[PDB]
Parts: structure tokens; C-alpha cells; sequence
């Protein structure tokens, strides 16, 4: 049946995710000093100010002054005119610090209750959503753009969606899409959509999806000069949408960035993603959404639940079998499955977590091996 | 297909809720002198203090500070022990304050981009989800009897959590219920959990759900003593899938606190839960999940999307013809629709947006004139 469906993306820079990649930040400088490092940290932007505000229980020692303000510049926002500038704005902390003190350490109970959703589906190359991949292909491509000098006009906010017209299943092609993005007093505002029609859009959105009638907003009611923190605000843990898969597939509250590997908020939808990825490699379904809940203090999930939507090759009583065979969904059995303790995640906090194969929930090596236990084909 | 699904929710007081809270009501209290104020406040919590955040455009005076200690103090934190008081903590606001400078009103655009779903399911009395209702139903109880004196050892923050057995769409029984309340030092666990389960848990869950095998988790680990700011971090927008739906129905990125009506995330995520639960009331489906999206500038949504999972009564050709014709869907018709201009908000940021019939959106007052349309029946 003919129904479309959006998702948004925003870039690096745009204020939220500035937010996140601050966190995940300061959790890659502790990780790679303590790798057992317990952290949640949260943090705050607006104006003049980056609030970065904590729980930490660590032996290391990091600097997230210096760490904040390196975030920022890569971001790009050297510069008042910008509206906000990595070298001048004020930075304020505000963690606390902790220093440490079952048989089987797999065995350890869940901190922290919760619900995590992990989804696949065969209509990309990355086994992710269309709409969701080339909305945050968007936003990385003008990203690229603006970094490479190629049309350095361009400032670092930036959000893009685009609005796909599937029938019933199949992406038909691109109905809308919309990209706004800041940009110095520099450039005009007719030749600034010549060039992200060129540059960014065109090289991006594959032609057969394009029409004679794809409604293309470039900059809609746009000079969109100063921007990132100058009069918004970002937090992290607000693009937990984008993070995901731009709302094809659900989701429980929670955010990633800021948590170390112990939080199953993170680890265990990390797990989710690799458990329905490797189903739809081997062939098992077409798509594949999968909920799996944890209690504090149990060590095995409260549920599992997997949806494949009509899509199975193997009925889901046999696949569920499958699921809770060849992943270890205890929290410190995901921890080792996917070998987590170590510096990958400030990369994680722009472009979305997933679809990006070479983050260790991405691998599909477990493919065949579910592919022979579900009866081999 | 037998299959367990889950939901938690979270008390008033849980940090991220008081978080919610707290920018609501500074909405609130901008609202009832100026209903036309524009407002984004952002808040952050942490152990000694509040951040309010904001851009704030209204000619509106009020006050950040009393706002924020009035709202710590109904929630209950108004001493060291529990973790925090509204007496003592520090409240700090960085809140930018704007005052004001299409022939049809209604055809203003939307002020940013964005999409929305909304959702509605005959499962329960109030056409929501099962477990995310009964999940508040737990930490709304708990709030009750804290605040009446009968259990009065318990303190604000509290997170619960149901586990529901479906068959496919019979909600069947509940398998797991699990609920953790903050508590003085002066009441043992052990009679801590006879009260919460007589209390609390048994006058809320049906005992038809309830069997033999319901593994019920009061405390896991708990010895709750110290909870709400203290030692945690609440944000504004953190709590998005307990304010929607536990996770059964799908969410764009948007947060709701804090954001006066004009902002879409709110008012469009608010009018699609009308729009579905008007569906369902007139007995056009029985579940019905609806995406709509916008695009920054222009006023007619770029998409619409009913998924009537199977469960319509009119094919969904029909059903999106009077989806679009019924409700108006533009920024300001919206507004419109359900009179939002109101004070009404503070209520809606504690135990769910949804499901809460006094609210202008949970109103079935279309559902005959859909019904007639949709060939009467
Ligand atoms: N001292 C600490 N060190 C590291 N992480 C912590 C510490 N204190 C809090 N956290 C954890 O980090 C997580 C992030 O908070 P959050 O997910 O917001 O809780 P919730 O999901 O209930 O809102 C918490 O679940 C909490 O268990
Ligand atoms: N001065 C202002 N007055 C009121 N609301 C504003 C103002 N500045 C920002 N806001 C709006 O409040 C909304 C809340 O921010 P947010 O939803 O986080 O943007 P995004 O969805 O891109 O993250 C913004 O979409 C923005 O349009
Ligand atoms: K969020
Ligand atoms: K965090
Ligand atoms: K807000
Ligand atoms: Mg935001
Ligand atoms: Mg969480
Ligand atoms: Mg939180
Ligand atoms: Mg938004």
C-alpha cells in the first residue's frame, strides 16, 4: 500500500548533539585510562556555557575543560560570529567522583531496569532503514563539504529529513526532502541551493528515487546565520531518535551517550541491534524488531520479544529459540560478546550508532551459524 | 502467538521527572498572563541545584526561582535526608527573554521540522497501551499513598515496571511486576514489601492478570534511602517514552516539557493521539497508529501515515481520507482544534500525557461524525 514515512537527521554542531559527543567525549578519556570506569555524564549547552555534570567512579584523571573545548572546535564554533566559540565560552563541572573500593562476574544482576529495541530490515546495504540512512547521510555529507573547504561557506548546524513513498514494503522513491543549514552572511541564499542541490543532495539521494516531483525545502525560510548554542539549548539524550532509526522501530526512554558499557540502556540496545542484524543476514527474516527488558539485580532478561513482521523464514518459536541461544543478553555477557570496554564511543554520538559496520554491534559473524541452527538452507 | 511486552514508568520526583515538572510549570505560569508566549525551558538537576534554562519570548514577568522551589516542594524534597530540599538547594536560571514586536492565521507555517505518532488500541478502558498504563498506575499509587499519610515512610522517587503476556493482541496475564520506592531509614524491607504489595501493587493490578507465577520484584536491591537528585541527574526530555507509551507505538525525537504550543513536537504529537483515538472510539479499527510530519515554513504536513495494524473496518484509503478532512492539521489549526492556549500543563509532566481523559486531546468528541463518513455503521 502506497504510505510514506520521514525521518529527520541533524549534524555535529547542531546544539544537541554537541551535547552528546561532549559526553561520549569524556567518557572515551576515562575509558582509556580505566576501562572499568563507571560514567554517566550529562551535559548541558546554551549561550556563553557548556554545564558538564556527572557521576564518574574512577582512578583516572582527565581534563573536561580541555576535553570540552577540543569537542567544540572540531565541531567547528571558533568564532563569536558564529554564534558560540570553543576558545572563549565558559565550561563548568559539575561530577562527582567516586574512587572503587556473583562467582561467575557473567552472572552479575542488571543496574538499572529498562527496555531496549534493536531493529534490522534487508531494504539497505547496511541492513538499517532507507529514511534514517540518507537523512543522516545528508547532514554527514554537508558535514564533509563544510570541512573539506569544497564549500566552506557553510556553518555547523545543520538537519536534514527526508519523506520516503514506499508500497508495501518496497521504497518507491523519495517524496520530500528538506535541509537547512547555517551558513556565513558571505553567501546568497539562491546560489547557497544551487550548491547543496549540487554538492550535498545530488550525490546523495539516488537518482531513481528522485522525480519530477520530489518537493526539495533548501533552506525554507532561511538565512540561517548564527546558530549551534546561540539562542537554543541542547542536552544530551534528546536525539535518541536519530541515534536509532529515525522512528521505523521503537524505542524504550533512553540515551546513550554519557554511559559507560555497564548501562544496559546502551550496551543492551547495542546487543539488540547485533542479535536482529545477524537474523536478517542469515536470511531468517526480511525485518526484524526485537524488545528485550532487564530488572535491577536479575542477570537474565525479564523478556524477550521478537517481531518479525510476516517476514520469517523459520517460525518464531524457533527463532526465538535462536535468539536466546547465541547472544549472551546477561549485561556482562553482552559486555564481553561485543567487546566493549574500550575508547569507540565519542565517534558513536554524531551520524548514528548504527548502521556504520565497523562499530562491533554492526558484525554479522554470527550470520551462518543461526543460519544452520534454524534448520540450514 | 504468546509474546511479553514491557513498560516503565517513574514517579513525580524521580530526577528527570522533577525536571519535566519544573519547566512545565514556569509554562504554566508564562501561559496564565501571556497565552501567546513562545517558550523553550530546558532544565537540568543535580545534587545541590536546578537549572532553568530557556528562550523565553512573552511580555510575562514571573518568578524561575519561586516556580522551581514551590514545584521541589509538592513533589516532597524539602529536607538534607531524602537527598534534596526545596528550601536549601540552589536554583540558577540562564533563561533569554524576547518581548513581541499569512492573511489567514491558520495557514501560518511550522516552526521547525519534524514528525509525530500517535497512537490508540482498544486494550484498555481509556484506549491506551495495558502496560504502560498500569506501569503509571503503579508510580501514581505510590505518589497517592505517600502524600495521604497511610504509607508515609515511603519518599518521592519511585520506578515501576509490568511485563504483560499478549496472545496475539489478548492481553493475556502479567507475567512480571517490578517496583523500587525510596524509603526512610526507619522501615525494614521486609515490611516495606508486604506494604508496597497490599498497598500499592494489589489494589492496581487486576487479579485476573495476577497468578501463581507472577514474579513480583519489590526492591530488588534495595535499601532506597537517599534518591531524587542526590547522586543522579534529571534533564528535561528524558522521559519521553514513559510520557507517551511505554514503547508499544513508535516517537520522533520531541520532547514535550517546557515547550509552550506552538512547537509541533508537542501540540502535533498531541492532536495524532486525538486523531487515532477518535478512530478507535468510532470503531473504524482497533488499533491505529498515525505518523505526521512537518516541514519548517510550510503549514500542510509533508506526510500523514495510518498504520490500522490489520484491524480496520474501512480500508485505509478511506481511513486517510478522513483522517485529513476531520482535523486540521496545520500548526495553528491544531492549536485551534484543541484549545491549547491554556495553563494546562504542569499536570501532563508527571504520569503520562495519555490516557488522562480530562485532556483536551483524549476527547472523543468526533467519533461519530467519523463513524457517518466512514460509510455509518
Ligand atoms: N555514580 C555513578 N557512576 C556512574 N553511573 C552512575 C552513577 N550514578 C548514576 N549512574 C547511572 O547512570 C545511569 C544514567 O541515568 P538514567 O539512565 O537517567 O536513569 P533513568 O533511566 O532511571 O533515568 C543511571 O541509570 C544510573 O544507574
Ligand atoms: N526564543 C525562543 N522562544 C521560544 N521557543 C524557542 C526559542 N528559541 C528556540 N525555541 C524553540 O523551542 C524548540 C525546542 O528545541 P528543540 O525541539 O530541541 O529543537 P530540535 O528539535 O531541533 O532539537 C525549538 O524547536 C525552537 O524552535
Ligand atoms: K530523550
Ligand atoms: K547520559
Ligand atoms: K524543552
Ligand atoms: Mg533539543
Ligand atoms: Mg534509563
Ligand atoms: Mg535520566
Ligand atoms: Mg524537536
Amino acid at each position: 500500500a502506497k504510505h510514506l514515512f520521514t525521518s529527520e537527521s541533524v549534524s555535529e554542531g547542531h546544539p544537541d548533539k554537541i551535547a552528546d559527543q561532549i559526553s561520549d567525549a569524556v567518557l572515551d578519556a576515562i575509558l582509556e585510562q580505566d576501562p572499568k570506569a563507571r560514567v554517566a555524564c550529562e551535559t548541558y549547552v546554551k549561550t556563553g556555557m557548556v554545564l558538564v555534570g556527572g557521576e564518574i567512579t574512577t582512578s583516572a584523571w582527565v581534563d573536561i575543560e580541555e576535553i570540552t573545548r577540543n569537542t567544540v572546535r572540531e565541531i567547528g564554533y571558533v568564532h563569536s560570529d558564529m554564534g558560540f566559540d570553543a576558545n572563549s565560552c565558559a565550561v563548568l563541572s559539575a561530577i562527582g567522583k567516586q574512587s572503587p573500593d556473583r562467582a561467575d562476574p557473567l552472572e552479575q544482576g542488571a543496574g538499572d531496569q529498562g527496555l531496549m529495541f534493536g531493529y534490522a530490515t534487508n531494504e539497505t546495504d547496511v541492513l538499517m532503514p532507507a529514511p534514517i540512512t540518507y537523512a543522516h547521510r545528508l547532514v554527514q555529507r554537508q558535514a564533509e563539504v563544510r570541512k573539506n573547504g569544497t564549500l566552506p561557506w557553510l556553518r555547523p548546524d545543520a538537519k536534514s529529513q527526508v519523506t520516503f513513498q514506499y508500497d508495501d514494503g518496497k521504497i518507491v522513491g523519495i517524496d520530500a526532502v528538506v535541509l537547512s543549514t547555517q551558513h556565513s552572511e558571505e553567501i546568497d541564499q539562491k546560489s547557497l541551493q544551487e550548491a547543496v542541490m549540487e554538492e550535498i543532495i545530488k550525490p546523495i539521494l539516488p537518482a531513481e528515487w528522485l522525480t519530477s516531483a520530489t518537493k526539495f525545502f533548501i533552506n525554507p525560510t532561511g538565512r540561517f546565520v548564527i546558530g549551534g548554542p546561540m539562542g537554543d539549548c541542547g542536552l544530551t539524550g534528546r536525539k535518541i531518535i536519530v541515534d536509532t532509526y529515525g522512528g521505523m522501530a521503537r524505542h524504550g526512554g533512553g540515551a546513550f551517550s554519557g554511559k559507560d558499557p555497564s548501562k544496559v540502556d546502551r550496551s543492551a540496545a547495542y546487543a539488540a541491534r547485533y542479535v536482529a542484524k545477524n537474523i536478517v543476514a542469515a536470511g531468517l527474516a526480511d525485518r526484524c524488531e526485537i524488545q528485550v527488558s532487564y530488572a535491577i539485580g536479575v542477570a537474565e532478561p525479564t523478556s524477550i520479544m521478537v517481531e518479525t513482521f510476516g517476514t520469517e523464514k523459520v517460525p518464531s518459536e524457533q527463532l526465538t529459540l535462536l535468539v536466546r541461544e547465541f547472544f549472551d543478553l546477561r549485561p556482562y555477557g553482552l559486555i564481553q560478546m561485543l567487546d566493549l570496554l574500550h575508547p569507540i564511543y565519542k565517534e558513536t554520538a554524531a551520524y548514528g550508532h548504527f548502521g556504520r559496520e565497523h562499530f562491533p554491534w554492526e558484525k554479522t559473524d554470527k550470520a551462518q551459524l543461526l543460519r544452520d541452527a534454524a534448520g540450514l538452507k
